[PDB]
Parts: C-alpha cells; structure tokens; sequence
C-alpha cells in the first residue's frame, strides 16, 4: 500500500521522523524510482491551534534553495494535510552518524563546520534564523553509497518550522510607511534572537568534539531555570582541544547573547579557514 | 460598476486607504446594503517579493476577536489577489479626527486611551505585537451617527500586516521537542520588540496632548538616525500636563526598551482607572 503524493509515493510505515504537528515518510518519483524524498505531512488543525503559519516554511525553503539546505520539490494541499516533497538525505542525522563514532576529529568537525556556516551564510543573507538547529534536524547525505566517508558527505539543514524573519532598516520603512510612530528598536532592527543559531551550531560542534552537550538536564524544566540562574555559564572545554577551537566554542557558547560572536566573526573564525 | 467580493459588493473608486501591498475600499453586503465593510485587497505576487506571510493578518484578526479589533468577516481568495472583508470604521482614523479638533483634552485621552489599552490586553494575552501603530491604523466608529460626541466612539486598530508573535516558555519546549542546543534568549523568550505598540501609544497620546508628534523628522532616514545617536531622549511636556498623564508618557516614551514601562504597568497605571 503505496500513498500518492502528487508524482511521488511513500508508505506510511517509512517514518523517518516526527514532531507535533507533522510527520515525515522515506518516499520516491512514482516513475524515476531511484529518485528518494522526504515527504512532510502536516495536520491543518493541530497546526492552526498553534502559532505557526502554514506557508512559512514552504516560502522560506523556496528562498533559502542552497546545496546545504534541503530542497522543496513540491506542495500537495488536501482538506486536512499539506504535503512538502523536500530533498532525502539518506545517511540520516548527525544524532545517529554521532552516536556510532562516538566522537569525531577536529578536521572533521572543520569539514562539517565549513558546510554549516555555508549554510548559515544564505540564512543570514535572507535575514532568516531557524531557531531550533540541532542534531536531529543536521541531515547527512551521500551522493554515491560508495564514497562513505568523511569527504563524501554533504550536510543539509532541515526543519524550518519554528524559523522567524528579521526585518533590515528600511524593510520597516518601505512598507510601513512614515514611522514616526514605530518604536526606535523597530526602526532600527534590534533583535535578541539574532544569534540564536550561533549558540546552537556552538552546542553541536561541543557535542561532536566531546561526546555530550555542554549542558545537561534531565528536562526542558531544569533546562530553563539553570540558564535563567545562571546569567554567566563556562563550558568545560578538554585540554587537549585546539586553541583556536576552543576560542571559536567560548565564543558561540555565551549565555548572553550581546558577548556572543556575532555572524562576521563566526563565518571569518581562523579555525574555519584551512586547507586539508 | 460594482466588484464582487462573495456576497459583499464595493466600487474601486470608494477608496479608504492603502499601502506597499493592499488597498482598502469602503463596500456592503450586496443584499443588506446598509451593512458597510472595508474590503482589503492584497496582490500575491507583490506580497511574496516580501517577507510578509499572506495569512498571517488573518488568522491574527480570527485570534484577536474584540470590540477594539476591527472583526474579520470573510475571505475571498481569487488567482491573483486575496480578499478579506473586515469591519467599516464610518469615523475614519485618528490622524483626521486630530486634524479637525487640534487637541484632546485629557478627559478625551483617558476615554481613548481605556479602549486602546483593551486591545492592548487581547494582543498581550496572545503574545502579539503590531509593531506598526499609528494615528492611520487607529481607526473610529460611531454605532449611531446621532451620538457624534467622544462618548459615541468606539476605538477600533486595524492593520495587523507588519504584527508578529511571540512564544512563551513552553511554546518552545511543547513544538520543539528537547530544548538542549537552543539558544539561551530563545528557551527564555527573550523578545527586544515586546514593548514596541507601547512606545507607539505614547506618540500617540503625545499627539493627541500636544499636536505634534514628539520626535519630527523630515524622512525615515532622520529618524532613524536621530535615534541612533541620541541613546537617552526627553520628551518635552508641556507643564500643564497633570502630574500622572505626564509620568504615563515618559513611562512609553523611553528610547530605551529595558528602561520603557511594561504592559502590567501600563495597564495599571493610575491615569488609565478612573471614573468619568
Ligand atoms: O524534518 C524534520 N526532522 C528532520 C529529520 C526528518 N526529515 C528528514 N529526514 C531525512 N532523512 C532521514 C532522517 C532520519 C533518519 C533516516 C533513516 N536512515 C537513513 C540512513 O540510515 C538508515 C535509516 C533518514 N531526510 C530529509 C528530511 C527533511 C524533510 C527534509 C522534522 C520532523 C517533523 C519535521
Ligand atoms: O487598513 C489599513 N489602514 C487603515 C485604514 C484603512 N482601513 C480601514 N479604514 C476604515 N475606514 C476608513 C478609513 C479612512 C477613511 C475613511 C473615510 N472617511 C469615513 C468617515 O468620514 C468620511 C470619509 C474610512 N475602516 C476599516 C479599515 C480596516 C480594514 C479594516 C491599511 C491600508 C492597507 C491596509
Ligand atoms: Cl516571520
Ligand atoms: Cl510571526
């Protein structure tokens, strides 16, 4: 029992992931079989109770078209669901790729991080963040199933649904008219989620170098509080780590946003510029 | 020659207002004519060239339901241009109203001010912001046009098209599964812009005490300027300003938002409780 899905098909016992308002099938073309997707479901009504809009995604992932960025091949709309056929990554996510190797390289952290801040660079073009980047939405891909290693691996950011838009300066006054009656942080485009992302990759890349995230708690409950008490945080860097990586972690892995590296720095960070 | 708009009805040349991407235009149910709407025209094509999501104003005008909210009455979706019937103000918008009186007196501000505050209330309640409030989108109607004195008026904001939301604590946890590689500001709901419609009240109120807005500029581009520079700003007050009308508008009109009252305080503020 195949699904149809406008010229692609899928089963619903190929469950790849989940969240709380969609679900996502390991599908193909209908013709060129050989041709795998990713085909997200996304429940209308679960999704209207909540503060997510329908389309964000679908406009964001048709402007973000990107080699490290899932691409969107299709929307299918019913009474009840929204279909998006998005780019397969068939090695999965890095939660998994993490979980059989333990721990990885500097150079490959270096490789990865290359492909990530790439990705990152398109976003930041657009004024996009994502907001909820983590291992289980950093997806591996392999173009050929021979080239199985490090280097034949591309790494796609998926999962968008909790992304926002930044408006730039005059993205407030070419609309919006006169604004002599708009807040001067309107005006002026001053966000506090501007580095989220940044804090984010900053807990990856820890995790990929250490083997655990640099903090803990057995829920989202602790999770808050602790960084609510706690207004500044050092992550326990090994010893053995690199000067300039542990400089690159210190510096995305402040707790408080204005002292953390901003996007220039990051993208122009020396241990991502290297050779081999 | 009348347009059609489901069983709604309007002349393009009845124009009530417009901006980037809508025009407005005075119409009626097609059969109980003296049922006026405003008719909401936005083009598709324009709109996606922004990052304005296309049912975003929709589904904020059906959370937002109240008697200081323009209602949402339908929506017509045509291949080029969507339609949303919404509530008619016969009284026009608070830009021409001070332009015929002058000034308000701080009776006629108290009065206005309870009604904007209330909407206030329902957009806090719904974590959403405007971000765009002004003397054009707070808009006047009058149930009988016998009743034509302040006691008539009912106070009505509109324009939602530049509004946004903010999550709370677990609206991240509860969609975003495990909050350990998100970012500090975002588990926390740390927003820069939460107290933007506050500073935009006080303008507001300023105008209508003064008759001038507080901070004049020549275009966008000063303005923005000015409040780059300038990180601590006076308002000037007039001095027969009463004592707590005048501590009420410094309280908004902090150029800085840490330093700006909040919501709680604005809504309790002694101007605000009174009794005739
Ligand atoms: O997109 C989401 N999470 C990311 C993981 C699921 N989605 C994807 N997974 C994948 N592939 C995938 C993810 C996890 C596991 C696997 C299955 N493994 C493949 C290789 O090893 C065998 C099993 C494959 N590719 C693309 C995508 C996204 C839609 C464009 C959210 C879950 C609701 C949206
Ligand atoms: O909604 C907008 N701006 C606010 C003013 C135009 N819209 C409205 N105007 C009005 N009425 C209105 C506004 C300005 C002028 C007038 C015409 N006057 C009526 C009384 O005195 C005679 C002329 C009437 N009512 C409702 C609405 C909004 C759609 C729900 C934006 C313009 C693109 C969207
Ligand atoms: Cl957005
Ligand atoms: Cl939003």
């Amino acid at each position: 029992s195949m699904e149809v899905v406008g010229d692609f098909e899928y089963s619903k016992r190929d469950l790849v992931g989940h969240g709380a308002f969609a679900v996502v099938f390991r599908g193909r073309h209908r013709q060129k079989t050989d041709w795998e997707v990713a085909i997200k479901s996304i429940n209308k009504k679960n999704l209207s109770k909540s503060q997510i809009l329908l389309g964000k995604e679908i406009k964001i992932l048709k402007e973000l078209q990107h080699e490290n960025i899932v691409a969107l091949y299709d929307v299918q709309e019913l009474p009840n669901s929204v279909f998006l056929v998005m780019e397969y990554c068939n090695g999965g996510d890095l939660a998994d790729y993490l979980q059989a190797k333990g721990t990885l390289s500097e150079d490959t952290i270096r490789v990865f991080l290359h492909q990530i801040a790439a990705a990152m660079r398109i976003l930041h073009s657009k004024g996009i963040i994502h907001r909820d980047l983590k291992p289980q939405n950093i997806l591996l891909s392999y173009a050929n199933r021979r080239k199985s290693s490090v280097s034949g691996i591309r790494i796609k950011i998926a999962d968008f649904g909790f992304a926002r838009y930044l408006h730039s300066n005059m993205m407030a006054a070419d609309l919006c008219g006169s604004p002599m009656y708009m807040a001067p942080e309107v005006i002026m485009s001053q966000h506090y989620d501007a580095k989220a992302d940044l804090w984010s990759i900053g807990t990856v890349i820890y995790q990929c170098l250490v083997g655990k995230p640099p903090f803990q708690a057995n829920s989202p409950q602790d999770l808050r509080m602790f960084y609510e008490k706690n207004r500044s945080l050092m992550p326990s860097i090994p010893r053995e780590t690199s000067p300039y990586l542990a400089n690159l972690l210190l510096g995305l892995l402040q707790r408080n946003q204005k002292d953390r590296m901003d996007f220039e720095a990051f993208f122009s960070h020396p241990f991502l510029e290297q050779g081999p």
